[PDB]
């Protein structure tokens, strides 16, 4: 399918050999200020757009918004930016993605390490871009990653990595338990990204070796181990999850460019869930 | 939502304090032989009497909603998955086998480049999996270690999570709806919805991130399944394998081994759904 | 498909030769008082039910509610009753259906006739059932219809009719313009009913012969000619529409028994649209 | 919503004050020859240049999203044209719409009148356009309608009408009984059109006054299509015909005759969608 989402939908198209690629976002509420200025940035962070509908006098008409850019994932990033601004206005949410692994160089991301949790609570995109294209906010390994990326560049090879994404200030209740639990929506979103080979949330895979007691005990003051969900619905705590990407044309700069795509998809999932939540709030 | 899937749909219900729990499967083709005998087994593999309430006449599918009731909850899943599995058994020769590959710190080796591991994927069966007993690990050099581990933590009135691994073979090519609904995304959506699951990975997954491009795609390292049976979001005819971590929790600590039938069920529903959608577009 | 609706969903099952038929309603908000007492009446109006989930202490858990009754449309009527009560609480909406034709006996239902508009504004189910099983609230033709029904009963034949449905106190904004305009949702709902051969709203078919000016002029004080929708969304005015039913086993009491089914489907479509509307209210 | 359909989907956009309007069709199978030449005609029949922006390579479908831009319901007509050709190749289906009422001038369309059934079995779009812009294929009233249209044009007024649509050579089985019966899909399609105030199929509203026996009897003094080509909510291989009233009101009063391409377009999308879904379950 090329349509993503239930109430906040995005439909995409785009070949490559062809003139243009774009998408139609439908479900955006009327009001919201929206110009190409709101979109272009996230598109710059992947490296021209024109809104063709859904706006009058720089505001949303609450009708299909079609964007065209002069297969493909700019549809994603673009429609994500709309989603992100929707969420900015209606909730104060921050979504920040960053690189935590490149080949064998792993940034430490243990859910029980309070240094890692401090990173999740404070990291921002400004901070992430500062560290340069490698987009790792841990200096004790960023340049090692760059090193590693150059090793494999030298051999005309390539190497994958891991992106990590945190979301904060998310209201509670988001998620549709049973089949459409928040993390399942998020997992569906990340695995659809080109090159991604999985998804894990909170304690994920590493916490499998750590016991029950240590997960839920209030002193180990207990950290976010769930990844911000309980019973498939947002519990108000931060959300963080990680996505591995494969290397292979090659890259090997694949992982760092995923950041805006991981953020975009996270935005769409989150905007969609906010609508669906609002719908049932009585 | 309580409805899962596009053409092969399952809708579920069930409290616990309440008398029964069940589900309605819709989209099942008419024909297929189906009695409670087809369902009960996978339900036994979770431990609960079942009755088909519609969708069949003379032991065959009417191609109408099939409602099953069992005397929140995931028996809806296992049950409706059993229907899905048989649909797949008839129309494709597909085998879905799940097994335990980690319990606490005891890891069975599951490297996509290790041809011993790939031999496992090509031959493993549920019979073989259950033989090893409730721990459902088919590697003896760590099964009993896992059992040991499960007892340690039982001793301390604690618990510990694990990892289930699932392989799918003889899957026809073309399954998957690239762009947004790529097979692996449908699969990932399916596994993360399972209670206690904290992620999903396919093929080379997370460990393959440290291995270079060349070593992934080279025909000699004779190249093994590293993709996990998908390219461009659609089945390539090679085996599908993926893994799902489960958290410990009340406790368990027998959570991971009991997920097997739930991992298989969801895989079945995803796979039967995608077969329908693929058939739909075959011209 | 056996699933109906987007956010307020109902999934149904039931053969006949089989022991029991039912449905699962999903999307119902938690809170709402609900016992079998709320359902049984609309079921009695078609002529035993048990809620099997979704309630605790006589209140909704906001989880799937499964109902079983000891192909079929009781799934409809039953789930519709939940939908109706949802709407009763959250809006003060009245849905009333009645018989307006049986064979060649037509009750007069011209949208420009203020007598007819008076009926639409005041008719109630009490009033409808009073007239007896024929469920026509115009005495100058009810007994003619009964007469008609008896003629064709005599010849071991049958004859169809027309049900008419009015909805009032509906909030404005309900409807999803472009493809899922309220009247399209309602038309999809009515045509799926067994035996129904169409749907018309407001001025419908008869108003095709009346000119534009007479439709929109404030003096002809202008009456409801639209049927309560503009641009595919509820405008706060009453909604009324009509559905023909075919005769053929036979009946010939088909039309009068459709009343509870027409009301049920109206309920489902309306509760669904309210949810979707709430979702986008910002 | 702006998305229409389940497997054969169309998503649309377009303001008016804006430069351009269009739509993305998704679900179109790869193969089918498709250039702007396939679309432009139906667009001419509404009166606007069109460019395919994706989904094609070397004048053939890639089986990917096809995006069309036109320099609102042209999204409909355009995407309908793709749908129509899909149906032309894979089924030999003919969809013809025509005007059967304008104000008080009614073409006779009684399902029991074999003259009317003859019209349904033979009418074609060529024949319809021939009669000129009024698009009524009954001369004993076409010019009366034109007259009627002119009366009200004189008073700076307007008047609605009724379009009627026949579909033939439709394969049996199309339709998803219970909630998504073919006629309900079609009703949903027609009522979404701007200005439409209803929908009726087969015997419709007039047949309510005719008895059961006369509907089903193999001789009425040989049984005609009274069902409108559906039984139990699924196509029975007989012709489908249905009618949609349009309201007058800016004014027009040429509203009804311009709806023809829109009614055809929507019928196309509904039919192509149902063919896919049907194909999906054929086993």
């Amino acid at each position: 399918m090329s349509t993503f989402g239930k109430l906040f939908r995005v439909t995409t198209y785009g070949e490559s050999h062809c003139k243009s690629v774009g998408c139609i976002v439908d479900g955006v509420p009327p009001g919201m200020s929206l110009t190409e200025a709101d979109i272009q940035p996230q598109l710059t962070r992947r490296r021209r757009v024109e809104i063709q509908s859904g706006t009058e006098f720089g505001k949303t008409l609450g009708t299909p918004i079609a964007m065209m850019i002069k297969r493909e994932t700019i549809g994603r990033v673009a429609s994500g930016a709309i989603a992100e601004k929707f969420l900015a206005q209606n909730s104060n949410v921050e979504i920040v993605a960053f690189v935590t692994q490149i080949g064998e160089i792993k940034m430490n991301r243990d859910s029980f390490d309070p240094e890692f949790q401090h990173l999740l609570n404070t990291i921002t995109r400004e901070k992430v871009d500062s560290m340069g294209p490698i987009r790792c906010p841990d200096a004790s390994v960023a340049g090692l990653m760059v090193k590693e990326i150059e090793k494999y560049r030298g051999n005309k090879d390539s190497i994958g990595g891991v992106v990590t994404c945190v979301v904060r200030n998310l209201p509670t209740g988001l998620g549709e338990p049973c089949f459409d639990k928040l993390e399942a929506m998020l997992a569906h979103a990340m695995l659809s990204i080109p090159a991604s080979k999985g998804f894990e949330i909170g304690s994920g895979f590493q916490g499998v070796s750590v016991p029950g007691s240590k997960h839920n005990d209030p002193f180990y003051t207990k950290t976010n181990n769930s990844g911000g969900v309980q019973g498939g619905i947002s519990n108000g705590e931060n959300i963080y999850f990680s996505v591995p990407f494969k290397s292979v044309r090659h890259d090997p700069a694949v992982t760092p460019r995923a950041i805006p795509i991981v953020e975009a998809m996270t935005a769409l999932v989150l905007a969609d869930a906010l609508l669906i939540q609002k719908a049932r709030d009585f």
